């Protein structure tokens, strides 16, 4: 068995059953192998996940270099856009990824990444602390959106004239507004902040 | 009410996940049947608590508020996974209609008091998961040894292991207020 079948399969189990679902059973029943040829090449969910992580991060990142032009600004744009449709690409996608930023298989990424910064004129700090702040913001907001979906459902339906006024025109608004528009606000929020 | 309290320790005993109404009860003493009277599921019984946790110039309101929830998260268990996606639930909206109302009172458009407090909400919680996952995820992860690092890495990776936590918090919320200043001073 090959690591890339046995994340493949991974993937597709977890779209199917969820993080919480994902059984070291069912994921040998999907590869067609007894348990001990997978504890052979995966320990632990852990490993697991680290290792979906980067696969989920691959398939959504361009595997060019830069363009040479590029600014600070739309490197960072691209790679908070970037990361929100890997984690959308697949059930609990978030919950999968959260934590992985310096696992050993994205070191990779974060020297790449961090060298671009640095590149351009951050200290190592500014770069650092840059970088995480997009990225949890970016993880944040997919998560908020997972949860806001599945909480609709097991709370009563509200009242409209229970609410306060500046509520009502709020609650009203995000509802109508969407998921993407709150994301890219932020977003621009954190930019704008850098630039100084 | 002593109903929640209750709910708080048993968070910190078994997590979120085994937190359950049927273990709160058992607990409790009562019978299940007592206890539904107080709260009709899982859901609102997490957002009973999510209110008990958070309870206990416009860019220092932001920061004050952002720094508390803060504390208020880490002060328990899974504190962020409690109360994500509970900002516009019943028990909130006293809060939130002040907050919506104070920002308009300064020249924010309703539209970006959202947004504005959304942002700074939504970033707290999610430094505050992190922390969280990480705390969890280094018992279950190999030791990173420091010489198998690429070099930039290694110098990030040594001064977070050194500067802990809130200096990452506090430098993300400032590029946030910071970039609405600049919001607020383009339109106006
Ligand atoms: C050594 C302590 O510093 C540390 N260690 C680890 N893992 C050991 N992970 C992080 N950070 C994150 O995983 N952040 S993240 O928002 O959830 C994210 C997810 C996916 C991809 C990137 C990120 C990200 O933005 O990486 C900055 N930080
Ligand atoms: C119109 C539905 O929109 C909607 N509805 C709900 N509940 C129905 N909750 C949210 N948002 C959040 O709960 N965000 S939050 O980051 O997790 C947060 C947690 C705790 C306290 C405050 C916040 C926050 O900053 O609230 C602005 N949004």
């Amino acid at each position: 068995l090959d690591k890339s079948k046995v994340i493949n399969s991974a993937l597709e189990l977890l779209n199917e059953v969820g993080i919480e679902g994902l059984t070291t059973r069912k994921l040998a029943q999907k590869l067609g192998v007894e348990q001990p040829t997978l504890y052979w090449h995966v320990k632990n969910k852990r490993a697991l996940l680290d290792a979906m992580a980067i696969e989920m991060l691959d398939r959504h990142a361009t595997h060019y270099s830069p363009l040479e032009r590029e600014s600070w600004q739309n490197f960072l744009r691209n790679n908070a856009k970037s990361m929100r449709n890997a984690l959308l690409s697949h059930r609990d996608g978030a919950k999968v990824c959260l934590g992985t930023g310096f696992t050993e298989q994205q070191y990779e990424t974060a020297e790449n990444s961090l060298a671009f910064l640095t590149q351009q004129g951050f200290s190592l700090e500014n770069a650092l602390y840059a970088m995480q702040a997009v990225g949890i913001y970016t993880l944040g907001c997919v998560l908020l959106d997972q949860e806001l979906q599945v909480a609709k459902e097991e709370r009563e339906t509200p009242t409209t004239d229970s609410m306060p006024p500046l509520v009502r025109q709020a609650v009203e608004l995000k509802d109508h507004q969407g998921a993407e528009p709150a994301f890219l606000f932020g977003l621009e929020l954190i930019i704008a902040g850098l630039e100084k």
